[PDB]
């Protein structure tokens, strides 16, 4: 018979789940779905509190014998943040996808219909299991850890440049190219099930005449992480490093991530903090915020940013 | 004969340590496409670069190639920085002379460092009288960039130079320059922007847009007196409950409230609903650069918004 | 008061079939952009469109475009062979009135079919002021791309349409235009092609390069009387021993021959030692166009290489 | 100590040289030896033990599908010795795609095989060849490298065989697997991997050729306005047993081009609809003459065609291998 997926709806104008179920009302050909309102918010309103709640929803229902796999609508611009908190902390292999839509939902050639459509279709196949949360726009399937919104406005905006796809969805089939070679999911160490509050950590830009009192003005409202935006591969002015420097004797955990959108920050010992690997901005600071969940030490975080 | 070049030279990995002239004598082939003179600017790694030291460096191109023995200025740069001071000097120089950057992103002792072939294809460039009336451009790696369009994309890679939805102005493939585009924006002789009699930039900084983003650093920017607050927002610009409290205190306070994009590429459209004006296609940094020059004019939002849409 | 738009349709899923009334009346909003006439040349799935089709094409829209109660004309057609349609006006067209090509990846009767939006932005472009004299363009996805720098990347995607180094016009976002570049290319009313009395098109045919690639595809294509042929090279336009013997028998019964790449990007640079012209940027099926439309001027290899260089 | 690494040569502009360093083009490829080569680039030396071989020394334009059966052969016997851990293959940029898919699906060990070239001659100013090298031994001497299949190296970036492509004529970030990514990169001597490639190869592949002695023949033609019948019946005169459509969009084919392909299968040929556009998925269409490549272009499906026709001539067989391998 078909899969049964739970449609799970945060918001987003892909958007009442049950009004966007029977506008599309060929995804109960693909699926038995149930849709569910989690809550209804842009995302650009979503919280690390919601995101935790939202996970620790994800692992009752895929928990349970009659769930084979989760959709959860989400608006785009802040889904790779939730995204990638669910991809290190669901503790299932059972399929969870995230879908969105660039244009609403009254728009003239609107995407989420047919973008919905492909997000039941991959929550549903029995090959889809194993392989990550993953975020489906525009026929491609995109790992939650790699995949990015790219552009302001694109239809194609959610793109991992140098990772490329798990998988695409032409002609109702799915076809998969890559597994990620990293951590998530049933192979992750993060169990938040038993956490009600979240670390504080917050992201500062790296640019030319960039302020010491943005690292000041962290310290003093108490954040456990700073995530820095750095200029190329995370490189600090003198006055970045006097605010690092700072943060870190407050007992602050420093990671330098790149604001150039794509590729490695490589260790460097002359430099202060920790580094982000391939992670972005944005992807930083969710896995810090978890890693200060479990631990303060810096061989540790370090090994996190490299295998997560 | 030759044209007449000089190599301004501020610093960074594709020297920075070295001086422009070991640079130059390390790649004397470049004496075979122009007269080349080296004039040591600065020599700091681009990530100090600072407002003050770009609007002299503005100041000091303008000069250059206000001589008629100057046909062209290349000035070598460290990468990561390299948009924000090229954009700078596209909005302020005053000439249609070429004025091209040039970086590396190996050091200039690495095995297949860059740095060599890229300060060759930019002398090229700068030398070639179809360069003229184009804008700052930015050459690495055979590709010319407008200082527009061109951003660094990748932290680490020879490749990293980019302009997804723009392309290039052109490439250079066997010692040949193939021009493909004008950009369809103001600059240079044609720009408003005058900068030759200033001493100080208004302060802008640059603010994060993600969840949970904090309210705090909007005040804090607010009591440090900014002038402008460029805003690398989720996706179009969005902004939630928190950043929209911070920017409407920064505007109560006088501050011009720019909404750009963490994404990376393309358009923050006007939308009536949130608060500031939109960045248009300017990244973060691209933003910053153009709010700065536009406070030296105006304070008048409608005026600055339609410079974002004309630069 | 509205610009007055031709909608000239050739086929194409965009109307998969379909009239072009029924397309226009699927977006009705278009009829507030402009006021619109539907003419209805073929119907045909494009990897069907032939030179002598698209000849007469380019006729009837320089017709359309002499008139003065027409501002612009919009081509629907299929995405396969569009790119080869596109630049063939692009070279032929005597007007600087906009002529948008615009097609779909999906069947109009598809779940988040893209023929609508694609269709109101490309009326939105024809009938913008701002958007002439900018050669031919083929729209979708929000992106404008020249016909000559714009193909067909992806099988089977919405956003197949790039020019990977040379980037967009320009793009619609939040129904407005947002112009980037300007193509440094000759075309329309400043190209020397001009096919206005002609009837039939010269021969040209495409052979890929490979691994074993055979001679006797080049006897064949000599024997059934090509005037040119365009190589589809391994990298910049590489030959096989293979390969050279069969360019120097159609070298030698007066075929011309045009190297380009089979890579989908970039420069095929000038190589004395090894056989033909070099296309340039142009790809194999952007070369074929020229190549036909340069054997309607001249046969003289020095000409048609400069051709390669500047359209 | 180190890992042993063999350096197996076969020509390319890698070992290119020229009469100045500012020539990028008109040079000579597979002109140096892989001692050269080698000497050239000391630094190798502190991360493997290095033994060069001369295999071939030729432009890879040139290469062709008898020599690369012999490559993979003897890549299989190299990878069979206890010495070895793994091998480098240096090799033109215009076909090294194909070469490298050929070893991707006959290599019988999880040894690293990685593929290296450069896009500008080794007397070049700035030339890529001595970093390329050095990352392609770091690659294939690391022992989390294993068990990836066969892979290509330059400018820091790891490709898959199977989606690596040449992208560009000219540029030295040409290599790109713009759908798939690249398996990994290269930063600061140190090796990051993303991605395993989820389809057969290497010690998964039921592809074995270490006996034969030929091929069979595939040819490719191109699909564009006005494509001709007579290059149809022109590849099935002169025997070819598969070919292969570089077709416009997702494979799709004129009137003349159906009349030629259902010419080709009457008589045998196994015809495969791929793609001119670069990228992407051909779909099934059983209203359309032939198989269909899935995401393979022109040139890869060739060599999977190539592979499949040594072992099946099932349809059925055939189009699963293109959709697993
Ligand atoms: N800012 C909105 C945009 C619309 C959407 O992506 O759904 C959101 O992220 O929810
Ligand atoms: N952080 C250094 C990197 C080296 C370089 O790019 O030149 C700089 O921007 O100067
Ligand atoms: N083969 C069809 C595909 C559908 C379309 O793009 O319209 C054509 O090019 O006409
Ligand atoms: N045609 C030459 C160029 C080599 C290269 O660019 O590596 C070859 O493939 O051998």
């Amino acid at each position: 018979k078909l899969p049964n997926i739970v449609i799970l709806a945060t918001g987003g104008t892909i958007a009442g789940v049950d009004t966007l179920i029977n506008a599309v009302p060929e995804v109960k050909k693909l699926a038995n779905v149930k849709g569910e309102q989690f809550s209804n918010m842009a995302s650009e309103n979503m919280t690390g509190d919601v995101v935790l709640k939202l996970s620790q929803r994800v692992n009752e229902l895929l928990a349970r014998d009659d769930v084979d796999g989760v959709v959860i609508t989400h608006g785009t611009d802040t889904v790779e943040e939730s995204a990638y908190f669910l991809h290190l902390t669901v503790k299932s292999d059972k399929p969870v996808v995230f879908v969105a839509a660039m244009r609403p939902a009254t728009a003239i050639s609107a995407d989420g219909p047919m973008n919905l459509l492909e997000a039941v279709r991959v929550a549903g196949d029995k090959q889809s299991r194993g392989r990550g949360v993953m975020v489906v726009l525009n026929d491609r399937i995109g790992s939650a850890r790699y995949i990015t919104k790219t552009n302001a406005s694109t239809l194609d905006t959610f793109k991992a440049n140098e990772e490329g796809y798990l998988g695409v969805i032409i002609g109702n089939r799915i076809y998969y190219q890559n597994r990620i070679d990293k951590l998530h999911t049933t192979r992750s160490v993060f169990d938040v099930r038993g956490l009600t509050s979240l670390p504080k950590v917050d992201i500062l830009y790296g640019y030319q005449d960039d302020p010491e009192y943005l690292y000041d003005a962290a310290i003093q409202h108490g954040v456990k992480g700073i995530v820095y935006a750095g200029m190329g591969a995370g490189s600090v002015s003198v006055r970045g490093i006097a605010g690092m420097r700072k943060a870190m004797e407050k007992g602050v955990v420093v990671i330098r991530s790149t604001r150039t959108g794509n590729g490695i920050v490589p260790p460097d010992e002359e430099l202060p903090g920790l580094v982000s690997d391939s992670l972005n901005p944005a992807h930083a600071r969710i896995l810090l915020m978890l890693a200060l969940t479990r631990t303060s030490d810096p061989k540790v975080i370090q090994e996190y940013f490299h295998t997560y």
